[PDB]
DNA sequence: ACGACACGCGAAGCG
DNA sequence: ACGACACGCGAAGCG
């Protein structure tokens, strides 16, 4: 049996977000962070036509604590950093 | 409160797949298809290090019936086409 | 490829 | 930036 294809509608789905070291610290390179990636909610899917794109209508800022190791003369200094994630809460087909 | 960040592990998640008109018919252009996009399952996420990538271990072929209109001298001929989707069923960090 | 259907919505049917 | 911890796993603690 071949089922009718169903449209991937415009809505929030779980996507993989890579945590940017650049945003943790832009002025020093001597560090590691964990974890490297987290789940976020993002608007995806396809609208009726190509005059409209699937865009977020409301977004939820979400801070998360990542583990950080600064390497100083080959020894680790343990720190914590806060990364502010953005979740999409709702989407509509737009413009 | 800032919760500990949790790793987006290597596993299957729902992704948006655009249905390729090219695969429906490579030798004629005078047609439309519906729907334009469907949900599929795909391996995503991040492994421990960069010597390994998150790859599928088993995949499930899934045929779906899409609606097709061939436009012939400005009139529509209704047809059905079968698109074979590929779902990822399982993933592991690899190579 | 230039936004049928008594209409509006979706070789459709219902109201 | 060159794959601590009595070890192995994960300024850790448990077995
Ligand atoms: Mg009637
Ligand atoms: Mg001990
Ligand atoms: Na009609
Ligand atoms: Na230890």
């Amino acid at each position: 049996i071949a089922e009718p294809a169903m449209i991937a509608e415009c809505k929030t789905r779980t996507e993989v977000f890579e945590i940017s070291r650049r945003l943790i610290d832009r002025t020093n390179a001597n560090f590691l962070v964990w974890p490297p990636c987290v789940e976020v909610q993002r608007c995806s899917g396809c609208c009726n036509n190509r005059n409209v794109q699937c865009r977020p209508t409301q977004v939820q800022l979400r801070p998360v604590q990542v583990r950080k190791i600064e390497i100083v003369r080959k020894k680790p200094i343990f720190k914590k950093a806060t990364v502010t994630l953005e979740d999409h809460l709702a989407c509509k087909c737009e413009t």
